């Protein structure tokens, strides 16, 4: 099974801009959402659900299809509260309906992490939707109430090493946890993306409770909480390293994830060799916008 990017005809770097800055505008004007966290973290969370249904076995799922927009996969119940992001995103597929659901849905990302302060992600247009009968079921996407070698292995379907998978866990900095959407609740509610999901990992004092659902989670008295596969990460030698460099080492953080995160959204694409380089998207505040 191979899916060949596309490129949305006639379409070029500037198409895209425009469509990045009508997220980014949008996500500075709905600003109430979430009780001001905005739609940054929503945004990225769908971002990687759609692309982590991947399966590198036979090159099902991931972000190229757009199969997000279909009930079997808008249901799925991890995909709980992705419907905020997906109705955020209506309004921007109107104005440029030309634009494929996968590429909305991925750039979307881009531009909520970007938006909020993180590394540039270069990307990549020309993912083209497919049909409802190439929906992934559910099922695809991670359990939270696992251990470390869980995650390991779990990421190993989506061709993630060690270090992709801890630098990927960093977008766990960003937003919260909802209990009826997941199960767990609380966090920081933080909307700047920063790498202090490994700070508050090693200095905060975090205890292991039960929350309102009956699930334990890792919280702490600063109002920041883990879920057991986050905490994984300082149980296990190999990621507990990787947890302590980019803790102390906000850079490199910051280039891993990008390499990681634009990788997870280019799983299963085949990109012809002329295709277009990835394009790198000036924020609204490099626009002057
Ligand atoms: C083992 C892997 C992972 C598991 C088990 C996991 C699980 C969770 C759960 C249970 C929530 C709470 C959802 C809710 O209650 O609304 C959450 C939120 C989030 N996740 Fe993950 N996740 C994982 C990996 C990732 C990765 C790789 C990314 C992105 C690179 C990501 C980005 C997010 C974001 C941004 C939120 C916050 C959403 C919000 O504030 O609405 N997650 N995830």
């Amino acid at each position: 099974l191979v899916h060949v990017a596309s490129v949305e005809k006639g379409r070029s770097y500037e198409d895209f801009q425009k469509v990045y800055n009508a997220i980014a505008l949008k996500l500075r004007e709905d600003d109430e959402y979430d009780n001001y966290i905005g739609y940054g973290p929503v945004l990225v969370r769908l971002a990687w659900h759609i692309s982590g249904t991947w399966d590198k076995h036979d090159n099902t799922g991931g972000s190229y299809g757009g199969t997000y927009r279909f009930k079997k996969e808008f249901n799925d119940p991890s995909n709980a509260g992705l419907q905020n992001g997906f109705k955020f995103l209506e309004p921007i597929h109107k104005e440029f309906p030309w634009i494929s659901s996968g590429d909305l849905f991925s750039l979307g990302g881009v531009t909520a992490v970007q938006e909020m302060q993180g590394p540039k992600i270069p990307w990549r247009c020309g993912r083209v939707d497919t049909p409802e009968d190439t929906t992934p079921d559910n099922g695809r996407l991670p359990d939270a109430d696992k251990d470390a070698g869980y995650v390991r292995t779990f990421f190993q379907r989506l061709n993630m090493n060690d270090r992709e998978v801890v630098a990927l866990m960093g977008a766990h900095a960003l937003g919260k946890t909802h209990l009826k959407n997941s199960g767990y609740e609380g966090g920081g509610a933080n909307n700047v993306f920063t790498n202090e999901f490994y700070l508050n990992l090693l200095n905060e004092d975090w205890k292991l409770e039960k929350n309102d659902a009956n699930n334990e989670q890792w919280d702490s008295k600063s109002g920041y909480m883990m879920l057991p596969t986050d905490y994984s990460l300082i149980q296990d030698p190999k990621y507990l390293s990787i947890v302590k460099e980019y803790a102390n080492d906000q850079d490199k953080f910051f280039k891993d994830f990008s390499k990681a995160f634009e990788k997870l959204l280019e799983n299963g694409i085949t990109f012809p060799k002329d295709a277009p380089s990835p394009f790198i998207f000036k924020t609204l505040e490099e626009q002057g916008l």
